């Protein structure tokens, strides 16, 4: 019933506020510019970089970028965990499972959440006090220049669709309650929960969106662009593994990172 499928909509958003602090809607609101009590500072060359630290606060410039974008990685698993076990089901599903989920589901949320940061010129760092030009990302030394790029471009097209945090939250959940995820013990109840996310986001888009035809296999569609960035984010690791090999990387995203 319709009246069910509203009340799974609302517990979802309302998780999304408490889990996430830096929602789409405030993003938008930063990036716009016209709400102007603090906008970010700009990083956009070497001489802002280190100007913007003395105004915000936070080897080589590249390297420590790339740490940077890695640590806010692990505040985004931190985060999405916290939603997943508010998901209904999740929590009462076996174990190795809810690792699981976790383990293939995290990066495909946080390239879907990152996109909430971007427009065309740049992504909005530091919790929404920096703001790093995309430009200047592409301009690292490589293998750095390019570890960006693709999530730009993603960004551009998903962007386009116009969600708000209201339809993320479910997309969000959509996403970790994924049955195909290799090594899933109990396919059947992951199944069973997604198959219900599924019908709360197709009328939730319905309802929020109505003169946006096929919303929701636009959307569904977007899941492999999503598959690609995130297959291709570590290849660039293995790059970055043999080429810096006094560089770490964090454990809890070493562990995420499971070939084959």
């Amino acid at each position: 019933e319709s009246a069910d499928l509203r009340a799974l909509a609302k517990h979802l958003y309302d998780s999304y506020i408490k889990s996430f602090p830096l929602t789409k809607a405030k993003a938008r609101a930063i990036l716009t510019g016209k709400t102007t009590d603090k906008s970010p500072f700009v990083i956009y060359d070497m001489n802002s970089l280190m100007m913007g630290e003395d105004k915000i606060k936070f080897k080589e410039v590249a390297i420590r970028i790339f740490q940077g974008c890695q640590f806010r990685s692990v505040e985004a698993v931190q985060e999405i965990t916290e939603y997943a076990k508010s998901i209904p089901g999740f929590v009462n599903l076996d174990l190795n499972d809810q690792v699981t989920l976790l383990k293939y589901g995290v990066h495909e949320i946080i390239y879907t959440m990152l996109a909430s940061l971007m427009n065309k010129d740049g992504v909005l760092i530091s919790e929404g006090q920096g703001f790093m030009t995309r430009e200047f990302l592409k301009s690292l030394r490589k293998p750095f220049g390019d570890f960006m790029e693709p999530k730009f471009e993603f960004a551009v097209k998903f962007n386009a669709l116009e969600l708000d945090d209201s339809d993320l939250a479910i997309f969000i959940a959509v996403i970790i309650l994924s049955g195909d995820r290799p090594g899933l013990l109990n396919v059947k109840p992951i199944e069973d929960i997604q198959d219900n996310l599924l019908q709360a986001l197709e009328l939730q888009l319905k309802l929020n969106h109505p003169e946006s035809s096929q919303l929701f296999a636009k959307l569904l569609q977007k899941m492999t662009d999503l598959r690609q960035i995130v297959t291709e984010h570590v290849q660039l690791l293995q790059v970055i593994k043999k080429t810096e090999t006094d560089m770490s990387l964090h454990p809890l995203l070493q562990e995420i990172y499971k070939d084959l």
